[PDB]
C-alpha cells in the first residue's frame, strides 16, 4: 500500500488475530462458569480489535479532517474499536474483584465519556478545541485510574490471595499502558503534530497489543478465573 | 459567538457541569451499595449532557438539514445525549421500585425506539414525513408514561414508605417535564417553525436542567437510596 | 414511489406492524416475571423492524456506494435493525435454556461482529474486499450456530421437557433462516450482481417476517415461557 504506516497495521491485524485464535482455542472444553466469563470478555477483545485493525489496513477505517490548514488523515477506526474493548478490559479487572453494580456503571460510564470525548476531539475543525476535548477525555482517564487503585486494590486485598496477586499485576499494567495513550495523541498527527504518522501508528501498535493480548495472557494462565472448588 | 442561542447553550453547559461536580462531591465517601448505584446512574446523566451542551456551544453538534426549501440548523447533538441519558433516568426509577426484569427491558427499548426515531425525523428532508416520525416518537413516549403509572406506582405502593413517597414525586416530575418535549420540537425549528431557534434553546436548557440536576437533587437527598440497615 | 421494490418494503412494513400490535395486546395482563421477559424481548424485535421498513420505504434507510463503476443502491437500514434484533433473538434463545453468563456474552459479542462487518462490506467501495467482509461475517456466524448446536442443545435436554421440546423447534428454525442471509446478500446487489434488488428486497422480507414474527407466534404460544407454578 501507498501509507508508509501500512506495515504496522498489517503487524497489528495479524496479532490480533493470532492472538484471537490462540485465546478461543485455549478456551475450548473450559466448563467452569466463572471461568468462562473470563474468555469470553478477554477473547472477545482481540477479536474486535482485529477487524478495526483490518479496516485501517483497507483504508475504509480512515478519513481525512481540516485544521491547521492541512488535510490531515484521521483514522477513525480505533475509536470504534477503544468504544468496546477498553469497557469489556475494565469489565476483567472489576468481575476478578467482585466489584459492586453501581461502582462497574461509573467505570464503563466514564469510559464511554472518555473514547467519545477523544472522538470529537479527534475530528474537530477548529485546531485550539481540539485539546479542550482531550483535556477532558483525560480527566475522565483519571477518574478510572482512581477508582481502580482507591476503589480496587482495597478490596482485592480482602478476597482470595491468587484474586489479590492477579489483580494487582493486571491493574499495574493497564495503569502504564493507558496513561500512554493520551501521550501519543497530544504529540502525534491528532495533536500538536510533532511525531509523524508512520511512528504514531507504530507505538499504538505496540500499547494495542501489549494491552490486550498482553494483558490476556497474564489473566488466562492465572487460577484466579477458576472458582475455588475441590 | 454568532449565534444567539449561545448564551443558552453557555448556561446550560455550566449548570451540567456544576450539577456534575456537586453530585460527584457529595457521592464521595457512600459505602452503601444500594446508594452507590444511584449516585453512579445520577451522577453520568449531567455528565453526558455536560459533553454535549459543550458540543453545542462550540458547533461540532450542529448540522443543515434542507427542508421546506431552507437550509435549517439542527443540533443533532441533542439525539446523542437523550440516547444514553433518558434510559439512565427510567433505571434510577425502575430500581427505587425493584422494577422486574422484563418491564426494565420493554421501557428501555421504548425509549430507544423514541429517541432514534426523533432523531430520523429531525434529519428527514421530506418535510410532510417529519411529522410521521414525531408521532412514532410520541407513542413510544405515552408507552412510557402509561407504564411508569400503571405499572410502576401499583409496585411503589406495596415498598418502604419513603420509596413509595420518593417514587411519587420523581414520577410526576417525570411525567410533566417530558411531555413538554415533543411539544417544543413540535412548535420549534424541528417541526412547524412557529417558535425561533433561539426560543426553543432556552426552552430545552430548561427542560434539561430540570430534567437532570432538578431530578437528582430530590433523589439524591432521599433516604429511600439507601438499603434499611440498624 | 418510483423504486420497482417499494411494494416489498410496504408489505414489510405492514407486517412488522401488525406483529408488533398482536405481540402487545397478546402479552396484556400478563404478570408471571419470566414470561414478562419473553414478551417484552419478542415484541421489541419487530417492533424495530418496523421503523427500520418505514425508514427504507421512505428512503431515509438508502444510501448510494460506488462500486463496479455504478452507483449502487444500499439499504443500509437494515443493518441498524438486525444490531438490535438479531441479539435480542439469541437473548429469546439463551434465556429458555438458563445458559451462562459467558455463552450469553460470548453469543451477542460474536453477532456484534456479525453484523458490524457485513454494514462494512456493505459500504465498502473497493468491490473485491467487499467479500473479505462478507467471509469474517460468515466466520462469526458460523460460531454461533455452533454454540446454539453443541451448547445449546446439550443444556436444553436437561431441562423441563416443554422447554427442551420449543427450543429445538425455534434452534431449527433459526440455523435455516439465518443460513439463508449470507446466500442472499452474496448473489444480489450487495455482491455478486446476479439477482436484482426488487427480488433481493422480497426475499429479505419473507425471511425477516419468518425470523421475527413466525419464531415469536412460536414461541408466546409455547408453555415453556411460564415458570413451573401451581
Ligand atoms: C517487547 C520486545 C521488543 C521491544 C521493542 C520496543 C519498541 C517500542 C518503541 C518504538 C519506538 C521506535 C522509534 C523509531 C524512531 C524512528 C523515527 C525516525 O526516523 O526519526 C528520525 C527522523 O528521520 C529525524 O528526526
Ligand atoms: C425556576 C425559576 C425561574 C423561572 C423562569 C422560567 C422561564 C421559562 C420560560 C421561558 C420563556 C420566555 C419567553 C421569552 C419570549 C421572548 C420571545 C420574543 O422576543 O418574542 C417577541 C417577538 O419579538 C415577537 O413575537
Ligand atoms: C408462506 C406461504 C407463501 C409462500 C411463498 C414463498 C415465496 C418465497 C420466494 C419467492 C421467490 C419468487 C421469485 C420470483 C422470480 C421473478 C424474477 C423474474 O422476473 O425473473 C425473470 C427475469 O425476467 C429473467 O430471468
Ligand atoms: C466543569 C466540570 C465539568 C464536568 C466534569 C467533567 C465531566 C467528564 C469527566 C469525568 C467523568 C467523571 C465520572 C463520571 C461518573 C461518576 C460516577 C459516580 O459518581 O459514582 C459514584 C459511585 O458511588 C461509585 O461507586
Ligand atoms: C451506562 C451507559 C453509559 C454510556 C456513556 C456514553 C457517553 C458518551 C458521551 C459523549 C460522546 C458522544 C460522541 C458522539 C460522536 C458522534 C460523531 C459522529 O458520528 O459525527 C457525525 C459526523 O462525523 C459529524 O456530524
Ligand atoms: C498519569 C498519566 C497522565 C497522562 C497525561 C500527561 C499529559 C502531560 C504530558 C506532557 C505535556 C508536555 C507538553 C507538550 C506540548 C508541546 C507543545 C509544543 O509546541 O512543543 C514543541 C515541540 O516540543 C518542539 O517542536
Ligand atoms: C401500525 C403499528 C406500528 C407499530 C407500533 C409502533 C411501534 C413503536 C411505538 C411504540 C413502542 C411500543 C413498545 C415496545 C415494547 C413493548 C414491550 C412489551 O410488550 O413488554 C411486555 C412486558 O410484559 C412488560 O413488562
Ligand atoms: C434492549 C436494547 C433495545 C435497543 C432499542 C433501540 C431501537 C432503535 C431503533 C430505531 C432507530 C434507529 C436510528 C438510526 C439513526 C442513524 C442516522 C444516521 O446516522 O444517519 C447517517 C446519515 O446522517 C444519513 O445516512
Ligand atoms: C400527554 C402529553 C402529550 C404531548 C403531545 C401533545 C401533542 C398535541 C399538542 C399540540 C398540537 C396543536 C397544533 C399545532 C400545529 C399548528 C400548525 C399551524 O399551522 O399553526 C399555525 C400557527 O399556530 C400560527 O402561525
Ligand atoms: C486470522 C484470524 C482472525 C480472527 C478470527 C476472526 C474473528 C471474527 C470471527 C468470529 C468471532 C469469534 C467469536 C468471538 C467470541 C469468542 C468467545 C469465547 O471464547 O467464549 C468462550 C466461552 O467459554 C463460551 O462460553
Ligand atoms: C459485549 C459487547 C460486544 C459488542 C461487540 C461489537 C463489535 C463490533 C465490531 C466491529 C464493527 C464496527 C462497525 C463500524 C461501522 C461504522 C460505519 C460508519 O458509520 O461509517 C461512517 C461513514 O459512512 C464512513 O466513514
Ligand atoms: C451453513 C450455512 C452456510 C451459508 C453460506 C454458504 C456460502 C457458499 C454458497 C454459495 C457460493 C456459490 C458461488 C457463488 C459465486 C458465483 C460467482 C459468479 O460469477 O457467478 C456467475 C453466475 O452464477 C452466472 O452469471
Ligand atoms: C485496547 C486499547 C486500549 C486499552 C486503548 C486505550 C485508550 C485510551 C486510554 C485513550 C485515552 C485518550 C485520552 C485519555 C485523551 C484523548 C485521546 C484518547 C482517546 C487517546
Ligand atoms: C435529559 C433529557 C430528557 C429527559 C429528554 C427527554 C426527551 C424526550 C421525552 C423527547 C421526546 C420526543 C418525542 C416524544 C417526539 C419527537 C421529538 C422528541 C425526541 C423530542
Ligand atoms: C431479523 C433479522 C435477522 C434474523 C437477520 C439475520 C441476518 C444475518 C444472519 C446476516 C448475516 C450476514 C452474513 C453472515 C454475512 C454478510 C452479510 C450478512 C449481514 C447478511
Amino acid at each position: 500500500t501507498g501509507r508508509p504506516e501500512w506495515i504496522w497495521l498489517a503487524l497489528g491485524t495479524a496479532l490480533m488475530g493470532l492472538g484471537t485464535l490462540y485465546f478461543l482455542v485455549k478456551g475450548m472444553g473450559v466448563s467452569d462458569p466463572d471461568a468462562k466469563k473470563f474468555y469470553a470478555i478477554t477473547t472477545l477483545v482481540p477479536a474486535i480489535a482485529f477487524t478495526m485493525y483490518l479496516s485501517m489496513l483497507l483504508g475504509y477505517g480512515l478519513t481525512m479532517v481540516p485544521f491547521g490548514g492541512e488535510q490531515n488523515p484521521i483514522y477513525w477506526a480505533r475509536y470504534a474499536d477503544w468504544l468496546f474493548t477498553t469497557p469489556l478490559l475494565l469489565l476483567d479487572l472489576a468481575l476478578l474483584v467482585d466489584a459492586d453494580q453501581g461502582t462497574i456503571l461509573a467505570l464503563v460510564g466514564a469510559d464511554g465519556i472518555m473514547i467519545g470525548t477523544g472522538l470529537v476531539g479527534a475530528l474537530t475543525k477548529v485546531y485550539s478545541y481540539r485539546f479542550v476535548w482531550w483535556a477532558i477525555s483525560t480527566a475522565a482517564m483519571l477518574y478510572i485510574l482512581y477508582v481502580l487503585f482507591f476503589g480496587f486494590t482495597s478490596k482485592a486485598e480482602s478476597m482470595r490471595p491468587e484474586v489479590a496477586s492477579t489483580f494487582k499485576v493486571l491493574r499495574n499494567v493497564t495503569v502504564v499502558l493507558w496513561s500512554a495513550y493520551p501521550v501519543v495523541w497530544l504529540i502525534g498527527s491528532e495533536g500538536a503534530g510533532i511525531v509523524p504518522l508512520n511512528i504514531e501508528t507504530l507505538l499504538f501498535m505496540v500499547l494495542d497489543v501489549s494491552a490486550k493480548v498482553g494483558f490476556g495472557l497474564i489473566l488466562l494462565r492465572s487460577r484466579a478465573i477458576f472458582g475455588e472448588a475441590e
